[PDB]
């Protein structure tokens, strides 16, 4: 009480750190791009080898992009299902290992500079096929946990519809669900148990195969929490209407009387508008049944990722919303989202939640209170800090703690390629905020200054610390061809980079993110 | 409702930046180390040019050490007053435009490249003294003023005090109030009446004196204000025992029955500053009514103030006054939060800043964040330790003032060339640097680069100056608070450092 003595042990009562806050760095790397044979990136050994080798450096997270199948340009944005995995990431030698195939069996190693999605899929697809045979065959440990995979309810509420519409989507030559015979497309029960009966086959490979994914997968992240890294994913806000996220689900988006969405995702204006074309969310009908359907898909996300980011969080506040008819997007109008009603139904249904907010563009103040009212960090992205003025909030100065900074994403071109295509004027502008030595080590300037931010994660591509130009980019958007094809150099090995592992231990140990 | 349209202005409704989020940068600079013939800076020409300069660098604060009555060393921390101003402050040519002196009566200039405070008051007083006195015999506007502002009760409630305690101070051959004869250590109404009969002129020019101080500080404020300059103040968390604080208001101080100090500050590993301490919970039963004046007149004074070991306010040391050891003390529980409260309820909305340096505990932390009050990041200190060290910019917050250095620390050239290797070297790799001629701007840039919302920095570091321009040594007690801005620098010959300072705020958006 106040005039009275403290104890004896008051000089010693100092603030503690909050574990909480504690300040981190990762690498942005999608699997597909680790060096292999088979003509794409997998789940085996590189996987582990970088763990290791991001450990050294002393980051603590690792960001994939989206782990679904893909479309056939290689697009995880655009996957063909929101839950399942991209069975093209499992790999044949750890197949070997649980004694699924055999070493012979495997095929003659192909160089693929860069990842063919066709090839991949010629060369591997068979071998999986056969593994996931065996397995469904077998008696024993294996088998015992594929069924342990199946009958959990938590997997079930998403795989069997996942199976049962690949296997009609297999069975039948239709552009889309909407073109199927009434009884397929509207899931009439009988019609589901004939396909059942005539594609028995298909449909519990379609599982083993996905529980071949889970295992694998599982072990990655297993391995990298023993290292102390977090894994980060991603996803999209919206899934594909072509899916049996849509088809098995129709009450919870806006689809009229024949299954055709009625209004579809996009954004306005510059521009005439940017059409998306995703099918939108019918989010009355979903806060009817507590967002069951959402819930679902975060307790997916938890069960993959430590953290997900979600791409066009905004429209989780408003969304645009163009009418299905139109061929261009500024014809449509914004909507009111569910708001943190949302985010509450989750919590009460999964528990505690790591979501980074994607909130890059012009953006409005609900978007900003709704992020704010769950304790989401929002973007900050050093490529875009240079345009306009000083309260550009990509600036390190406008940064803030509760943030996630990227030198650049799978979106921008490379440090070293956005440099060199970079306009003056940008350029000196750049020159007197970073600390720049040569040009050639533009991106370890930017790699300091995501570093030095007071953003609680700073997140680089594999890209830039590896000093590559703009062959290496991951994506260009609004283009349709040559993205996600990235693989580190075949010359490039994690035993290599020892180098680039010190001097990022050098620039986290300055800036307190190790 | 979910699902329905919004209004059709929702694309336009976009976040807009709080004003009083507003990043800004300022300058420590205090008046007596202006230029000038008579010994001292003051409150005249030289203040309302350096204003214009500083509003034309992009700086929006000033930064003043208290503007107290100092002690015979100078120095502003250890005043004779908590409220009254520094009559030496105190522009001649400005009583010359009032009316109260002719320009012939202005003394010959001398040369005084530091501030030496006896020549500064012989020199001036004599001439304070008689402008005060026209003042108090005149009968027009400039009288009139004087006694609204004498009656005003928030002036009249210290005002009186301090000019009794300095006319019986004048009047007695006496080390401190203690060695006073009881009637005048007690102040029995009938003495303090045989006080104003017997020193009547002295009390009167006192308070004129006050009143001239108080009006020229009005009026360089409003000129700040016009050209979009806030001022912040500076206040110690104690006052001098000898002081009218202390002796009007004995029941608010830990005195014994005599009025001598049972308890003095301090602070352990230890330094003994030997001021007495507050009687937290005898202030608590008048709502700490003492605390609140105070306030009230900083808010007169300042936009914005800081407040010097604000740590005092959860925990104080407590040393016997009996010893002169400070590590034979004990810590006590400060009034917290409550204090702020009686504030707030009594004066309304304050701008505070806590000087929060050292070694500081959770309850000083939680206090702090409790009332909403920015601390301190002081680059000078950010390479020792490690990167988890709070002066390092990586940690710096938002609500937060970051300085170069204080008036405590050496210029940022001194503090360089006194740099042992290890924390030298470690400086290197934070900063961006050039010569070592050009040290302080790369300081200066790296407090300009930070998140936190207000950047200050000492004239002496604009101005690049060596250990020589040092304000003050902590712990000294002789060649301190002197320093002037050297005869030869004008505000007109500084557009170089001017514009490089707007280039740092135009590119760290404090403009
Ligand atoms: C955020 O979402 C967008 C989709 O709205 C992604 O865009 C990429 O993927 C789609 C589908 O393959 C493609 O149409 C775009 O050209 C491409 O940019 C972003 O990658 C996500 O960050
Ligand atoms: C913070 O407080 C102390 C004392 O209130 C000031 O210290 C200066 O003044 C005292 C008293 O005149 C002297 O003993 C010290 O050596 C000197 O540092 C600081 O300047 C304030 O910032
Ligand atoms: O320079 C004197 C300083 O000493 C200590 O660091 C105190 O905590 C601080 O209140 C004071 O300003």
């Amino acid at each position: 009480s106040v005039g009275e003595d403290f104890p004896s042990e008051y000089e010693q009562w100092l603030p503690v750190p909050d574990p909480e806050s504690r300040r981190r760095a990762g690498v942005l790397l999608h699997p597909t791009s680790f060096r292999g044979p088979h003509g794409i990136g997998d789940l085996g050994e590189e996987a582990f080898r970088f763990i290791d080798w991001l450990h050294s450096t002393g980051c603590s997270v690792w960001q994939v992009l989206p782990l679904v199948p893909p479309d056939e340009g290689g697009s995880p944005y655009a996957g063909q299902d929101a839950n399942c995995g991209n069975t093209l990431l499992i790999s044949l030698d750890e197949l070997v290992k649980d004694g699924l195939l055999i070493k012979d069996e495997l095929p003659q190693p192909i160089d693929a500079d860069s990842v063919n999605y066709q090839t991949a899929n010629k060369l591997k697809s068979p071998l999986i096929t056969k593994a996931a045979k065996r397995l469904i065959d077998g008696n024993g440990e294996l088998k015992s946990k594929l069924l342990d995979f199946r009958n959990d309810p938590s997997i079930s509420c998403w795989l069997e519809d996942a199976a049962y519409f690949a296997a009609i989507d297999n069975t039948l030559n239709a552009y889309s669900w909407f073109e199927w015979p009434e009884p397929l497309k509207n899931r009439h029960l009988s019609a589901l148990e004939a396909i059942y009966e005539s594609q028995k086959e298909f449909i519990d490979l379609f599982i083993a195969k996905q529980f071949l994914f889970q295992r694998q997968w599982q072990k990655v992240r297993e391995y990298a929490r023993r290292q102390g890294v977090d894994i980060m994913g991603d996803m999209p806000i919206y899934v594909g209407y072509h899916s049996a996220d849509v088809w098995a689900n129709k009450k919870h988006f806006l689809l009229n009387k024949k299954g055709f969405p009625l209004l579809v995702s996009g954004v306005p204006p510059s521009e005439t508008g940017q059409l998306w074309g995703s099918p939108l969310y019918d989010w009355k009908a979903m806060e009817s049944d507590q967002y069951s359907w959402w819930v679902n898909r975060i307790r997916r996300a938890q069960d993959l990722y430590d953290e997900c980011r979600i791409d066009h969080f905004r429209g989780f506040a408003g969304f645009w919303a163009v009418p299905s008819e139109a061929k261009v997007a500024m014809v449509g109008r914004w909507k009111v989202g569910p708001g943190k009603s949302l985010f509450d139904a989750i919590s009460k249904g999964v528990g505690k939640i790591k979501i980074i907010a994607e909130d890059l563009g012009v953006i409005t103040k609900d978007v900003v209170e709704l992020r704010k009212s769950i304790g989401a960090p929002g973007m900050a992205v050093l490529q875009f800090a240079f345009g306009g003025g000083a309260d550009n909030p990509h600036l390190p100065h406008n940064h803030e703690v509760n943030q996630v900074v990227y030198s650049g994403t799978h979106d921008n071109d490379t440090i070293r390629g956005w440099w060199d295509t970079l306009d003056q004027e940008e350029k000196s502008k750049a020159m007197k905020y970073l600390s720049i030595a040569g040009e050639d080590d533009i991106s370890w300037s930017v790699i300091q200054a995501a570093f030095s931010s007071t953003a609680q994660t700073a997140i680089i591509p594999m890209q830039d610390i590896l000093g590559l130009g703009s062959s290496a980019r991951m994506n260009t958007p609004a283009t349709e061809v040559g993205n996600w094809g990235w693989r580190i150099p075949s010359s490039t090995s994690f035993d290599n980079l020892e180098t680039e592992s010190d001097r990022l231990r050098d620039l986290l140990s300055l800036y307190g993110r190790l």
